């Protein structure tokens, strides 16, 4: 359980909005935590599941 | 640096797909790393910017 520090209005269909001061409970699904990754084998960036890679 | 270890399909406009073995480059955004979360006073679900939020 978390407590937001700040008002976060969703940008795409996936992300949730919320307001300074909700509580939200954090869910464990397959992929892990989602990190912002740049492709060195095509120049693409974006966010990648974190369980789907390894350094 | 990463390497992945699966195929990963993008699903949205701001994930990243990438082939088995490529290598990514993991960025670092204001926003941390983004967590699926559920809220307790709205009951909407999706992915929040952990950097938002605190225990």
């Amino acid at each position: 359980t978390f407590v937001a520090l700040y008002d976060y209005e969703s940008r795409t269909e996936t992300d949730l909005s919320f307001k300074k001061g909700e509580r939200l409970q954090i869910l464990n699904s397959s992929e892990g935590d989602w990190w912002l990754a740049h492709s060195l084998t095509t120049g693409q960036t974006g966010y990648i599941p974190s369980n789907y890679v390894a350094p």
